């Protein structure tokens, strides 16, 4: 009856004032939450940013990820005070049919990122192993068995394992920096909120800084990784007795998801500078996984006589696909939790890692296997484009499933019928979150539109077109709906 019984408070270890040891017993969830913020679903989206806006972007990425480690850290507090995840207070406070929208809904979102993490994984053997693409993607699906071996393991070398694989892709792209010798002044001076990323006046690649930045602002959050870390927050047994050990809980917690958080925003300024110092100006024509590899493997496009030598020898790109395997083994560990969560804590389903990781796959690989059929139908013609095109229209679900997870976490937490007068979020998280959740909210409503058209591909008939205002316009109304219905309801409990 409570969430992820398996491993819900199972090891507790502070001793007194010894606070770093017992930092280093916690760091686990916070990993777990962060190695999602790295997958390869936005690799191309920095470099790009970093090709048409040198260093400019940095600061963004910066702000993006102090309010993903807000919203991320009041989940925590959720799971942390109330002893139960965000699907199961939003389940608690709504109906069972809100409950299996916002089902059906989650499981959209993280079928997404298992879309771009076995799209990431697979592009990723047929790269290193030069496997075929269509044997890669079903070599990929054989992930429930490395999920098998993984549940024998423990949190405290799985969730050390994720450590593993974060520094992975961060020494990988961490390496190709060291090599390229950036400016770094350069770097310091585009770290700072400056004003001339919210500009539409360069206008590089069809990007205008605010473009960019409004789409980095927009992905803030994922979904699915709200009641992930809501979810790992209670592992640590905590009293629930003594105000000073669940006070000092919610400094553990924040302290960690800030320490993991903080090194995926070092992974996405590392993208952004990979874009601006190692890549040539515009070099980087294909945004394809593919076209990243055979970019970091052509001397011409690098902009230093020692990367083109390193280049020319073949290990930028190797490191590259390492990166892509490394990030596609994610959803392995995190999307079957997350989906745990949401399965028995808004529908009430307990179902094994077995079935669980084999659905979610299968669902997550048969559009891949029909976008790889169609294009190897077509000789095996602009199939990483068209994988690359199916790995961001899949991205439409984080959208629709955004509000309906950041609005009640927000409305739960400030309110004192969830945490109380005692540990409710203070006036200054009040203001933020708010923003921040409006703000995000208003993005992807306008993101719904945009995605929608897009999933007609640049060809714009005039009749489908239309169609995609109207389909457009019916989501964005029905999502309106819906997030005025849920913001009855918790406001009738509050």
């Amino acid at each position: 009856d409570l969430s992820l019984s398996d491993i819900n408070s199972t090891v507790e270890v502070p001793e007194g004032h010894s606070f770093w040891k017992t930092l280093l017993a916690y760091s686990g969830p916070g990993a777990l939450v962060a190695v999602g913020y790295m997958d390869p679903g936005n690799w191309s989206t920095s470099i790009t940013g970093g090709q048409n806006f040198q260093y400019l972007l940095l600061s963004i990425i910066v702000i993006s990820s102090l309010l993903a480690m807000l919203l991320q850290n009041m989940a925590a507090k959720l799971g942390i005070v109330c002893q139960l995840d965000l699907a199961q207070a939003i389940r608690a406070r709504t109906s069972r049919r809100l409950g299996f929208i916002f089902w059906i809904l989650t499981e959209l979102a993280i079928m997404a990122t298992d879309i771009a993490q076995v799209i990431g994984a697979a592009i990723a053997l047929y790269l290193l192993f030069k496997i075929p693409i269509f044997l890669a993607v079903v070599i990929t699906v054989l992930d429930v068995f490395l999920l098998l071996l993984l549940n024998r393991i423990g949190f405290r070398k799985i969730e050390a394992l994720v450590v593993c694989l974060i520094f992975v892709i961060l020494f990988v792209f961490l390496y190709q920096i060291i090599l390229s010798q950036p400016a770094w002044h350069q770097v310091a001076k585009g770290l700072i909120p400056s004003w001339a990323s919210v500009q539409t006046s360069p206008k590089i690649g069809g990007q205008t800084p605010l473009s960019a930045s409004l789409g980095i602002i927009g992905a803030t959050i994922m979904p699915h990784n709200l009641f992930l870390h809501s979810a790992i927050s209670q592992s640590r047994k905590i009293d629930r007795t003594d105000s000073s050990k669940v006070a000092e809980a919610v400094r553990f917690s924040n302290w960690d998801s800030n320490i993991q958080l903080s090194l995926a925003m070092v992974v996405n300024a590392l993208l952004l500078i990979m874009g601006v110092a190692v890549f040539k100006s515009g070099a980087v024509q294909d945004p394809s996984f593919f076209g990243l590899y055979q970019a970091l493997s052509n001397p011409d496009m690098v902009s230093n006589p020692v990367l083109a030598e390193a280049a020319r020898s073949g290990v930028l790109s190797t490191l590259f696909a390492v990166a892509l395997l490394a990030s596609g083994q994610n959803s392995t560990i995190t999307g079957t939790i997350t989906g745990q969560v949401i399965m028995e804590g808004f529908i009430h389903l307990r179902l094994p890692l077995w079935l669980r990781r084999l659905v979610t796959r299968l669902i997550a690989i048969i559009p891949v296997v029909v976008c790889v059929a169609i294009t190897s139908h077509q000789g095996s013609l602009d199939e990483h484009q068209a994988l690359n095109n199916l790995m961001n229209n899949s991205q439409v679900f984080l959208a629709l499933a955004l509000p309906f997870s950041i609005v009640p976490l927000l409305m739960l937490t400030d309110s004192a019928a969830q945490m109380g007068n005692q540990f409710k979020n203070t006036r200054w998280v009040k203001v933020m979150g708010w923003l921040t959740v409006i703000i995000l909210t208003l993005l992807n409503l306008i993101s719904i539109s945009s995605q929608i058209a897009g999933f007609f591909g640049d060809n714009p008939s005039s009749q489908d077109l239309l169609l995609s205002q109207v389909i457009s316009i019916g989501i964005i109304l029905a999502m309106i709906g819906l997030l005025i219905w849920t913001i009855i309801d918790i406001r009738r409990f509050t």
